[PDB]
């Protein structure tokens, strides 16, 4: 146990259109206490509620938030449970196996896996979920699971993390009047049987709903109208001045009140409230090893299958891989019938190997981080897993495809073209070209990654590549002396500096070949400067470099 | 006026997961008549809603949905209102300027301006949305107005079209208690004081909102318990055996026995209603010229400002235009002191220029008609625009920022290179790059709207423009004679062509200066075949027909 005291002290919250939304609203949550915050639409509970919870900051805030006499500490968002109002689900999950990822992330490790699930499942039971577990979560364009059976996935969503403090923002909304009161019901019982903080927000109660609250919070276009126990709220208000014509429900005339439509109602209540409570509650806010490297692979593992299971359906593309064998065939024909000897043409089909091997894998990666924005950022505030092995997933989990798509290009224009007989002049060609498009696929995920959108992304990467591709070595002869370093920095210069160095070589055959346009091209092109290894050691270190720049740019999302 | 009398007799639906959605569902709604559709969560009422509004068909429904005894019909959903339970609106507008925009589109037209904005705001004013109108509506990465504001935004989208049938879907789910009354008095007027037939769900109604309305449908898990009017619900039940215990409130009572938790409750109410309410039913289902050339130009200029204001921020990117530059002073340098005897290398910077403006304008435009899918899927089934007003408005609004980027790249490369003095041939090269900019473009616009998501889209054009690169007349000599006509495909040739001849012309002169590697390679890719008056009129049959194809596959998408 670790119990939770909330305090919050004078918040005010401007915004800028100059907006006052919130403004002094004072109030203290203990420990085994189950708090409604009521109010009229627009009255700012969803930002109160937005504040305590710690994804609201900057100097628009103002006001002392305190858990425990403290700051919001980064250890106590770890035992803090946030249901947001919009729901953000995975679209290709159904409704089980969502729930079992999160019970295997998130329970207590020292604990075995048959009673993970078996907690994954009996809270399926309690929310009343045993209809469309195996029904697929849907989006707006796959059609699956209801809105209100959406609500209740949410929920469950958190309470398989057994928080000390959860805020929920309209649990109830889309429910319907038997289970509304069930959910009611089960908050009820982790607030008064398990000694837990529950703050919740909620528009239409019953009479019978409003009788289970401790604590009622009412707030009027963000100024609070009472504080204190539910079972004093009618009482009060009857000592200013209103009361029920006829008899009703006790949350309908609270919410006449605050929308003033009770017969200045509101600017009545406002300052009755602060010299008869106000002042009483500020004097009351006084007083009151190996086993750490299994964590890391079993987070590897569940993240793993969680993805290569949205990819199942969607994917599995012969699209992409009968475009690129055509463009193969295309290739092949094109240079069908030439020759060993003629140097001038074959530089050119091994230049346009290297321009199509760093445009296609570059430009396709630009889509990964910035296609997950919504789900990411939502899960990197629950704490759900560590940041380098959801980075790690999704460097091993593009890795099938992405490799079998070159090698099946270059098994039709390697031998249809007729480069190089032999199966070791073949196999050369065959990985310096999957070490190229791996490092052209970290170009793309770096700048995806840093511009955290894919139509932005995709115009600083096509100039970028357009770019390497002019100082890659082929267009330009004599260049100024003074920008003959700029090919260092590009990609394509040292791909195409080793396949040249596998067909031909270091001159010394076709010299004897061509004798000695036949002796002077074939000194500036064919020759070369960078040696064989340091052009290897070049595309691993942009290999790493890549790929530690996109973790770095991931490492800023944080609220 | 046009009434709609609304009729729908056994409506099954199945989905293949064989499961049975909806099984039997008989009613009638009448004009002058306000019908709540109750029942637990995933009985089916939404998809019963969707299918009474035209937006659900196909092999899964069947059964005998009438409007006016006739077939759901191209006019009849002109008068059909449907508000659905997701709000799909856009993240720049202010909610004033939403529903000005939605006023002057589908008011009557033979009405003044000046009342079509005095017919806004008094809907405004109707659904007190008058504190928030200058406040921009949100989305999830940009916060703007409330839940429940954004709600009643979406009725009020639908009560400026002022239909004759109006369907809606949960409409009082996060409101408070207050809003909650007043809407369902606001939708009691339309179908009591001007003769309108409103269908609605509901989930959470108090004794105050069930005593509104005339007509009850009652689902549980598919199947009809009760039809009839409101004021008989009560009083059926307790003949059938069941009766409250305390006094309570009758929608509470009726979900009760809907969930089967009133004290086989459910299967008693199933076949006590096939024999006693249902046959009733069934019998009662056997009898009850230049001012059109002003309404394409309004609509073509109200979508021309509407989307002139989303990309007013978010958008006006000097990013873009400070990296292009960079990217003209950095091939100007390249070919900085390159003569103009010097043959082989000016053919070779004019080829890039090709491959730059071939493949910018292209990846680019890929994201324009996938990025509306959503909100263009849903204002294609209201009937709010034509198509060729939508599609014209996407053509103009994207041609300024595409022209100035081309001709501030041309400035810096074409005097720093210093190709050819005279302004009458820097005008000419200006132009070619143009008319190749705007073809390009269409090529991206054609497949983002055939494939309608632009991760999949941007795997084709880039492999079909990286075969426009290799058939476009630099890379290969000799060409296998039975491949030749690929060549005359590629947009990339036609503008290389005609970059070749503005410089060097028909020969003739370098001939004498080179006098005649110096009159051999000058004659196979100087002289050319292509005319030049042929090479302009293929760029123009390439953008027509590029939009025309885009137009065509933006036809497809009907609900
Ligand atoms: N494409 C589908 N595949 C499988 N099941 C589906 C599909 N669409 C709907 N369902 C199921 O049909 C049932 C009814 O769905 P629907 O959304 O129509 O009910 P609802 O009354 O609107 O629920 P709520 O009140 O929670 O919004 C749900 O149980 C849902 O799981
Ligand atoms: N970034 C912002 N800019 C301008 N106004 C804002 C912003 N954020 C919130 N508001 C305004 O603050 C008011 C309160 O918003 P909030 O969502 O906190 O209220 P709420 O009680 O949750 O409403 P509901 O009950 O409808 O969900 C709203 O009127 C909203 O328009
Ligand atoms: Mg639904
Ligand atoms: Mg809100």
């Amino acid at each position: 146990c670790f119990p939770i005291t909330l305090k919050f002290v004078d918040v005010c919250y401007r915004v800028k259109i100059e907006r006052t939304i919130l403004s002094g609203v004072t109030g203290m949550i203990s420990p085994g206490e189950f708090m409604a915050v009521l109010g009229p639409s627009g009255s700012g509970k969803s930002t109160l509620l937005n504040a305590v919870a710690g994804r609201l900051h900057g100097s628009n805030l103002t006001g002392k938030i305190l858990i425990n006499d403290g700051k919001i500490t980064k250890q106590t968002l770890k035992r803090t449970g946030f249901v947001a109002q919009d729901d953000l689900l995975y679209p290709h999950l159904t409704v089980r196996e969502t729930l079992v990822f999160v019970a295997l992330l998130r329970l207590p490790r020292s604990l075995t896996r048959d009673v993970k699930l078996r907690a994954a499942e009996s809270v399926i039971s309690e929310l009343g979920l045993t209809k469309c577990e195996n029904t697929v979560v849907g989006n707006t364009f796959i059609r699956g699971i209801s809105g209100g059976e959406r609500k209740r996935v949410s929920i469950a969503h958190e309470l398989l993390i057994n928080p000390s403090l959860l805020v929920l923002d309209q649990p109830t909304s889309g429910l319907d009047a038997t289970a509304a009161l069930r959910l009611v019901q089960t908050l009820a019982g982790l607030a008064h049987g398990k000694g837990k903080t529950v703050v919740t927000s909620i528009h239409q109660p019953s009479s019978r709903v409003f009788q289970m609250f401790d604590t009622v919070l009412l707030l009027s276009e963000g100024k609070c109208l009472f504080v204190g126990k539910g079972r004093d709220a009618m009482a009060y208000f009857e000592s200013v001045g209103f009361s029920p014509a006829f008899p009703m429900n006790p949350a309908d005339f609270l919410l006449d009140l605050a929308n003033g439509v009770c017969q200045n109602v509101r600017q009545t209540l406002v300052t009755a409230y602060d010299t008869l409570l106000a002042p009483q509650v500020k004097t009351c806010i006084e007083v009151s090893i190996t086993t750490c490297i299994a964590t890391w692979f079993s987070q590897l593992c569940i993240l793993l299958h969680r993805l290569l299971k949205e990819r199942r359906h969607e994917s599995f593309d012969l699209l992409r891989i009968f475009q690129v064998v055509a463009a193969s065939i295309l290739c092949g024909l094109m240079w069908w019938h030439s020759d060993y000897r003629d140097v001038h043409d074959r530089l050119g089909l091994l230049f346009f190997i290297s321009i199509f091997w760093g445009v296609l894998p570059s430009f396709n990666a630009v889509f990964t981080f910035p296609q997950e924005r919504a789900i990411f950022t939502r899960e990197r505030a629950s704490g759900m897993y560590t940041l380098s092995s959801y980075f790690m997933a999704h460097v091993l989990g593009s890795l099938s495809m992405e490799l079998v798509l070159p090698a099946s290009f270059l098994t039709f224009t390697y031998w249809m073209v007729y480069l190089r007989p032999g199966i070791v002049p073949f196999l050369l060609t065959l990985s310096v070209l999957l070490l190229y498009v791996l490092a052209s696929q970290g170009l793309g995920l770096a700048l995806g990654a840093a511009i955290m959108d894919a139509k932005k992304a995709s115009t600083i990467v096509t100039v970028t590549m357009l770019a390497f591709v002019l100082t890659g070595g082929y267009y330009v002869n004599k260049v100024p002396s003074g920008m003959v370093w700029m090919k260092y920095v590009s990609t394509t210069f040292y791909c195409y500096r080793l396949l040249v160095a596998i067909q031909y070589g270091s001159g010394e055959e076709i010299l004897r070949m061509l004798g000695c346009a036949g002796c002077r091209f074939v000194e500036e092109e064919v020759i070369g400067d960078v040696g064989m290894w340091t052009s290897v050691g070049v595309l691993f270190l942009m290999f790493f470099g890549y790929r530690v720049l996109a973790y770095l740019a991931l490492r800023r999302i944080k609220h």
